[PDB]
């Protein structure tokens, strides 16, 4: 296990044909070849761009790379066609290749109208093409009619980069396709596409979730299929949900904090894909996505060995920008990777000795405390690895002004050990919520977690809306108490969807849950709105809630989206208002996405 990271560019925009080259697919054939699909886009767009699936081929484990051949050709004048956002699937029981992509014409995803009639131009179809000899010729297929079960699935397709096919359990040999569909209320869903025959026929299974999108799955240890989801809904995170039906159907859709995403697509697979069920082998995913939540970049591998329930190993592959990413296994042990850079697609290749992981996941609970004081916290190590790790180190990343330091005691096959971690903050320190990393460093591999330091804010978990002038909740969700959830993306807005409802001064009031010494009010603003941004401002205070004190601090609040302080000499209190006196242009709203207090618990 000599470390081995290498990459090299396959299409790169603007050269040998198209403007733009996007959307990854990867896949080693039954004789070795390794097959790299994307999109080439004439005119730089998602369906309905008049785009062409296109195809290189490796013949020697990936080191160098045949000409680009077109799979399915668009057209950019009469009529125009576009085949676009492929996906590998290979039966390894028959042979057979198949690549889905769409077929549009007039329309993409979101303007594809109800119907099934190839001939129709106004829905955005569902292709494949099927090779028998290794990705070489393809005879092509529409088969929207096969896979749309319910006449009110107006738009689908299926999701970019490489499909499955079962080995375990009664389904055994089953070939799957993920999609995603737009249904009759207007919801993106996950379903399941799957053949028993060897892609002779094609079904679709129940779809699941709401607020889904490209999404991918994957054979567990025993047999189950998981589904991990790019989030329509933009919670930052990837969506999970697992079926026991070999993928016909799922249960309960929740959410992985332990994987961040930027709303893009990802890829998961088997790190060993011909491990018996029920080995340790059989447990170890891998995973491939931007890490990043707030772009398309910071492109990062994780390895899980427990079947996805816990990401114990990271490691950066692609600081820079990286806008699609899909694995395959190749026969030697390693791992390939076709992934966006921002210059079209490239090809990587990484070994597990690269990566460089433990299986070790641990956890450090979020802890608060005040400038100027330390703390102790507790870790706890459950060692997956079956070594025994005698001097292991933990290693923490967070402000350089603040001293942190921990120590893990050693690892023990089948054990979880414990440690601490200390952290002393100075005095002074601007009151907020801070990111820390730790790594687990060992002479086995490495893993890490984080967790959150908030410092000099009171515990919002004891605090409630004591009054609210205005909410609305009718029309959408303007709870008050949005602003007390930790969340930027919810809100507090004041009613609007009646027409006598009150226009400005608005006003907010939290009860703190006790009498505490507080000292400042951090607001964040409304994220995705700006006419409903508070401007000028006054602070009030109560020790009894009846009975206000101040104005204690005032001011005008500007359009930043991060948090604004407003502070004031420390004093007692059990109450504090915000009295929302004007809009930043006088529009009639308020609305506010964070209230957090700066104070002593
Ligand atoms: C058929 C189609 O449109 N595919 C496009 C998808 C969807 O539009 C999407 O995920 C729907 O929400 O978006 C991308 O992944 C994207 O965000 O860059 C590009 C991809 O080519
Ligand atoms: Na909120």
């Amino acid at each position: 296990g000599e470390p081995l990271y290498t990459e090299q560019d396959l299409a790169v925009n603007g050269r040998e044909g198209f403007p733009n080259y996007r959307i990854p697919a990867l896949t080693v054939t039954p004789d070795g070849d390794l097959l790299a699909s994307y999109d080439g886009r004439p005119t730089g767009i998602d369906a309905p761009g008049p785009n062409s699936i296109l195809q290189r081929r490796s013949t020697d484990g990936g080191r160098t790379w045949g000409e680009q051949q077109v799979v399915s050709a668009g057209q950019t004048t009469a009529p125009i066609k576009g085949f676009s956002d492929p996906s590998y699937l290979v039966d390894r029981e028959t042979g057979t290749i198949f690549n889905f992509h769409v077929y549009s014409q007039r329309q993409g995803f979101a303007g594809s109208r109800p119907g099934t009639d190839p001939a129709d131009p106004n829905v955005l179809h569902a292709n494949v093409a099927t090779s028998t000899d290794g990705g070489l010729t393809w005879s092509h297929r529409t088969i929207t009619a096969d896979i749309t079960p319910d006449p009110g699935w107006r738009s689908r397709f299926a999701a970019s980069g490489e499909g499955i096919q079962l080995r375990y359990g009664p389904h055994a040999g089953r070939l799957i396709q993920q999609y995603t569909i737009i249904n009759a209320a207007g919801a993106f869903q996950a379903v399941s596409v799957y053949s028993d025959d060897h892609g002779r026929t094609w079904r679709a299974g129940e779809a699941v979730g709401v607020g889904m999108d490209e999404n991918k799955t994957v054979e567990l240890s025993d047999g189950r299929v998981l589904l991990n989801s790019r989030d329509s809904a933009r919670s930052g995170y990837r969506k999970v949900a697992v079926s026991t039906d070999g993928g016909h159907s799922y249960g309960p859709v929740t959410i992985d904090r332990d994987l961040p995403d930027p709303t893009n697509n990802a890829s998961i697979i088997r790190a060993f894909p011909d491990a018996p069920a029920g080995s340790a082998r059989a447990k170890v995913l891998l995973f491939s996505n931007a890490a990043s939540q707030t772009s398309r970049s910071q492109g990062t591998i994780r390895m899980s060995c427990d079947d996805g329930q816990t990401w114990p190993v990271s490691k950066v592959f692609q600081p820079g920008s990286m806008s699609g990413s899909t694995l395959t296994a190749l026969p030697d042990g390693t791992y390939g990777l076709l992934y966006e850079p921002g210059t079209g697609i490239r090809y990587a290749n990484f070994n597990l000795a690269w990566l460089g992981g433990i299986c070790a996941p641990f956890t450090i609970p979020d802890v608060a405390l005040e400038p100027g004081q330390q703390v102790t916290v507790p870790v706890a190590v459950t060692n997956q690895s079956g070594i025994a790790v005698p001097k292991p180190s933990l290693q923490l990343d967070a402000s350089p002004d603040w001293q942190v330091q921990g120590s893990v005691e050693p690892l023990m096959p089948g054990r979880q050990a414990k440690g601490q971690v200390t952290i002393t903050v100075p005095a002074g320190t601007t009151p907020g919520r801070y990111r820390v990393g730790a790594t687990l460093r060992t002479s086995a591999g490495n893993a890490s977690t984080t967790f959150t330091v908030t410092v000099g804010l009171l515990d919002q978990a004891r605090m409630s809306i004591a009054d609210v002038d205005s909410e609305e909740t009718a029309r959408e969700d303007g709870r008050a108490s949005n602003v007390i959830d930790g969340n930027p993306s919810t809100f507090w807005h004041t009613e609007w969807s009646r027409a006598d409802a009150p226009g400005y001064p608005h006003r907010i009031s939290l009860d703190l849950g006790g009498t505490h010494t507080i000292s400042g009010l951090q607001y964040t603003r409304r994220q995705n709105s700006a006419n409903e941004q508070v401007a000028d401002y006054e602070i009030y205070t109560s020790l009894n809630g009846t009975t206000w004190d101040g104005p204690v601090a005032s001011g005008r609040f500007t359009t930043s989206l991060a948090p604004q302080r407003a502070v004031f000499p420390a004093r007692d209190a059990r109450y504090i208002r915000l009295v929302a006196l004007s809009e930043q242009t006088g529009h009639k709203y308020a609305a506010v996405a964070e209230l957090e207090v700066e104070g002593q618990r």
